[PDB]
């Protein structure tokens, strides 16, 4: 019947004139909508309650104005809901990983003028046990000039304890010992938008990257790999890509992944592709 | 006659208790000197000053309580005067570079504790154009987790132009083109303790690194070599010494040194090596 929108917006996104942005989209969504509903989220887990009672109300849009965390938060609430509202957002956060992979104007202001409902496309989303996620899982990841920045990173990967990981992956089983495992889904993850330069957002697949490091000598060999962008295994990484599959330890450690930028579910995590699973508002690309 | 010292402060050196650092320091000194003068900094310039008035005044002891910039000012204010008093420091710095060269404890106590005014060292010291330096002179340096340093870290090296240096060294003569040049005196620099592991106090040399990169791919190819230490030229970079040398642009360009951590002077520097130049206080090593 009447078209509706809510507009999700984290007051804590972004910078000084991010009120003004918000005034922008809610003008501009009330010429596309006959009714827009605006909702401040004001600690964690609102962004999802309000993407989700969106959804039992049957709105025609959900939009989000804020960072990687709110967004995350808005597509959870609409996972796997019976009914799901078509997803935008305007970007408002430092990184933006989704932006990227949609080709969205980092501009918040030219990313409200260039909303068009007719410019859409499908979005596989992530699940982590009973969670989602929509850019990453990372596993074991937590005077000089620019010299300095290797000195303290490429050490701190010897700081990075090493695991004995199972991977049950598309009924393959793997034991490999790495300090580090990232699944994405999409080609950005934490704003390097080359890093996995074969994902797509709705090509079905889960992406995994792990590091075939014992040494903090094998580990640091793999940083270029990383820096050409990883579309194969080399002699420091391995590549896979999966629908489903299972990550565990083979000696039992309390290990807690990260997800999304997030402390999230701990060891065992089963993964899954929720492919095409939401209609999302995109670029002109 | 008799015996005199001063203690230079810098009250924003260090944390909390570094107050009762002063104390503590203030009456050890007081036991070893029948005079103990002390002097805090305030601004840029002080500790230069006072230990230049001290050997004007022939104190026979200049003691310094502060981090690495304090040292350098302390030691610039000593350099090539016709007496030098003996010199002292207390770490409270969060790197303190001469103080692990020197094998002193890290901790301030401790290094107040274990002063033994018979436990002396020579100290090179270096010298750039009209300025001295005690640790290094740079050119040209300035939700993934520990993966982000690099992301951040191997990218910057982009971020690094490269130049056409020329070198006379030891009146050797070699143009290069680099990105990153390193001039230390000590093994230490910047906290990175095997940086130089063949670099001594008192080797009476400069110690040259220079990175071969002209892409941004043969510079991340360095970083390895750079954590093991250098001590041999490599595929990816060049290690030198030499005690007298200049270098120079061969496309002028405006290019500024940073020196121990503080911009300093501009190409074209002459560097040279005052080798055993200054009576340090040192550890039981
Ligand atoms: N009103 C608010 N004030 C402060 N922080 C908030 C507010 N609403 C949400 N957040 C937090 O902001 C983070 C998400 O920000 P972002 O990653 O920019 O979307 C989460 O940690 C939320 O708990
Ligand atoms: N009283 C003071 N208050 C604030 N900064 C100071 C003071 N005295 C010296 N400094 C600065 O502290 C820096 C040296 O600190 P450090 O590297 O810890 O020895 C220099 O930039 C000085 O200008």
């Amino acid at each position: 019947a009447m078209k509706k929108a809510v507009l999700i917006v984290n007051p804590s996104s972004g910078g000084e004139k991010a009120k003004e942005f918000e005034t922008l989209a809610e003008e501009k969504l009330k010429q596309l909508f006959d009714e827009v509903v605006v909702k401040q989220t004001e600690k964690g887990g609102d962004a999802e309650q309000f993407a989700r009672e969106a959804a039992e109300s049957h709105f025609d849009s959900v939009f989000v104005m804020g960072g990687d965390g709110t967004v995350n938060e808005g597509i959870s609430g609409l996972a796997e809901q019976a009914y799901r509202p078509k997803f935008g957002f305007f970007p408002l956060g430092t990184v933006n990983d989704l932006a990227r992979a949609l080709n969205l104007p980092m501009d918040p202001e030219e990313a409200i003028q260039q909303l068009d409902l007719e410019k859409t496309s499908a979005l596989d989303v992530g699940k982590i046990n009973d969670d989602y996620f929509m850019n990453v899982v990372a596993i074991g990841t937590i005077k000089l000039g620019k010299l300095a920045y290797f000195i303290s990173g490429a050490k701190h990967l010897a700081n990075a304890q090493t695991y004995p990981f199972h991977l049950s992956l598309d009924q393959k089983e793997q034991t490999i010992e790495s300090s580090t495992v990232l699944v994405g889904l999409t080609n950005s993850i934490g704003g390097f938008e080359t890093l996995l330069p074969e994902a797509q957002v709705d090509d079905g697949k889960l992406h995994l990257v792990y590091l075939k490091d014992q040494s903090l000598w094998d580990a640091v060999k793999a940083v270029p790999d990383l820096l050409k962008g990883v579309d194969q295994s080399t002699d420091n990484l391995v590549y896979l890509t999966f629908k489903e599959g299972t990550i565990s330890l083979e000696n039992q450690e309390e290990l807690t992944t990260n997800v999304d930028g997030d402390e999230g579910a701990a060891l065992p995590i089963t993964l899954k592709i929720l492919p095409k699973h939401l209609t999302v508002y995109c670029g002109e690309e």
